[PDB]
C-alpha cells in the first residue's frame, strides 16, 4: 500500500497536473522513484479531505486554520504531511535509500532559499499566473478559485490584473524576468554558471523551481508566445532545468 | 605589506569600528586568521578613495557606479575585492588552507541566503539604525550620510523616521522581530534548533548574521534598553551567536 498524493485537476494538460505547489512533490516522489498513487481533489474539497485523514494545516490566519496541499498520506506509517518543505524533508528521512533531496548541512540554507524564492518568484508570477490558472480549473474550484482570489486582491476581477498587452501585464512580466534574474546570478556568484544549486547533484531547491517554472509552462502553454520568450530568458538556463527534470515531469497514471 | 582593509569610522565605539557591512569582513578576516592593516575612510570620500585602488563599485545606477565599503586590497596578489560576499570568496579561493567560510556546495544556496536576509533584515532595521548610526558618525561622514540618506527618504528628517516613544517605532520594532524571526525558523526547520547554518561549521551565512547584529549592538548601545530587550529574543539566540564570536569581535590594534 502506496503513498497517498493529493493533487488538484486542471485542464491545461491531459494529465491533470498544473498546480506548482503539488508538482514540487511530484517532482519530489518521481526523482527519489517513491512510489505513490494520486487522490484528486477540487480546491474547495482541500480543507475537507484534510480534516478526514488528518493532515495539519500550513497556516493559521484570522479566518481560522488554512489547508493546502501538497499533502501526502503514508500508509507506511501511518503519517500524513502537508507543506512540499516538511514532505521533503518527510521523505528524506523516511526513506533514508532514496537520493536525498535536503542534504542535512543545507538544511538551514535550503529554509532561507524558500523565503528568498518566494519573494522573488511567487509574489511575481501571480498577476499573471493566478488569472491564467483559473481559466483552466474545474468550474467547481474556478468558483472557489475566483473569488477567495478576487477578495485576496481588494476585489479587482482576475480580467483586469493584467490585460494582454496591457503595460500592467507587461510591467508584470518585467518584474517576474527579474526575479529569475537573481536566481540566474546565485546559481553563478563563484564563476561556475550551474543548473543545480549543489553543484552536480539534485537539491530541493532545484525542485522548487522547476515545479514554479512548469506551472507557467503548462498553465499558459507550451506553445504559447509568452513561454517561447521564456525559454529564452538567462540563455535558456531555466528551459534547461526544464529538460534536465523532464524524466521525472511525469503522471504515473494512478 | 599585509592585507589593506578599508572601512568607515565611527564613535559608538573605541574601536570606532561601527559598519555591518565591513563587520562581515572583518569577522571573516578575523576568523580566517588572514592578517591586515585597517584603512578608515570617510563616507564621502569613499567613491575617491575606491578609485584610487581600483576597487569595482557593488551597484550601477543611472547615476553611475556606487562605491561602497568594505574593500581590501591584498598586495600579495595585486587584486583589489569589493562586497563583503566577493571578499568571502576570494578569502576562501586565494587562502585555502585558511577556515572554509563559503564550502561550494552551499554558494548558490549561500547567494539565494544573502537576499533572503535582506528582504528579512536590512530593511527592517534601516528606520531605526540609519539614524542611530548618523549621531556617531565623524562630522564630515555625517554632513553626507544625513544628506544623502534623507533625500533618498523623500526629504523626511532623521529624527521623525522612528523616534522613541512614537507609534513608527514601536512598529517597527515588531517588523524587526518578525525578521530575526523567520532566522530563527530557518535555523530549526528540520526540527534540531542550530545556532549555525551548517550545524557545526561556521559559514559565512553565520558571519553575516553577527555583522549585522553587531551594528545593532554597537551602534544603539550595550547597555540600552532595546538591545537589552534584544538579546531575550528568541530564547536568546543571537545574543549565543554573537557570544560564539567574540574571540573575533576585534579591531587587531595598530
Amino acid at each position: 500500500n502506496v503513498i497517498q498524493f493529493y493533487d488538484i485537476p486542471g485542464n491545461a494538460t491531459p494529465d491533470k497536473a498544473w498546480s506548482p505547489n503539488t508538482w514540487k512533490t511530484r517532482y519530489t516522489l518521481n526523482f527519489k522513484g517513491i512510489p505513490y498513487k494520486t487522490i484528486w481533489v477540487e480546491y474547495p474539497d482541500i480543507a475537507s479531505v484534510c480534516k478526514e485523514i488528518g493532515a495539519e494545516p500550513t497556516s493559521i490566519r484570522p479566518d481560522g486554520p488554512y489547508y493546502t496541499l501538497p499533502v501526502i498520506h503514508d500508509p507506511s506509517t501511518g503519517k500524513t504531511i502537508s507543506d512540499s518543505a516538511a514532505i521533503a524533508r518527510y521523505l528524506d528521512k523516511t526513506y533514508p535509500d532514496t537520493p536525498v533531496v535536503i542534504p542535512p548541512e543545507t538544511d538551514a540554507l535550503h529554509a532561507a532559499f524558500n523565503f528568498a524564492f518566494s519573494e522573488a518568484i511567487v509574489r511575481a508570477l501571480a498577476p499573471i499566473m493566478l488569472p491564467a490558472t483559473n481559466a483552466q480549473l474545474n468550474p467547481r474550484s474556478e468558483e472557489f478559485f475566483r473569488r477567495t482570489r478576487e477578495e485576496s486582491a481588494g476585489g479587482v476581477k482576475l480580467e483586469d490584473w493584467a490585460p494582454p498587452g496591457s503595460e500592467k501585464r507587461a510591467k508584470a512580466w518585467e518584474k517576474i524576468r527579474a526575479g529569475f534574474g537573481q536566481i540566474a546570478k546565485w546559481l553563478s556568484a563563484d564563476g561556475n554558471d550551474k543548473l543545480l544549486f549543489l553543484g552536480d547533484k539534485v537539491s530541493y531547491a532545484d525542485i522548487t523551481i522547476v515545479g514554479w517554472v512548469i506551472w507557467v509552462k503548462r498553465v499558459l502553454g507550451p506553445d504559447s508566445a509568452e513561454w517561447k520568450d521564456f525559454e529564452t530568458w538567462d540563455d535558456g538556463k531555466w528551459a534547461k532545468q526544464l529538460a534536465l527534470f523532464e524524466k521525472y515531469e511525469v503522471v504515473p497514471d494512478a
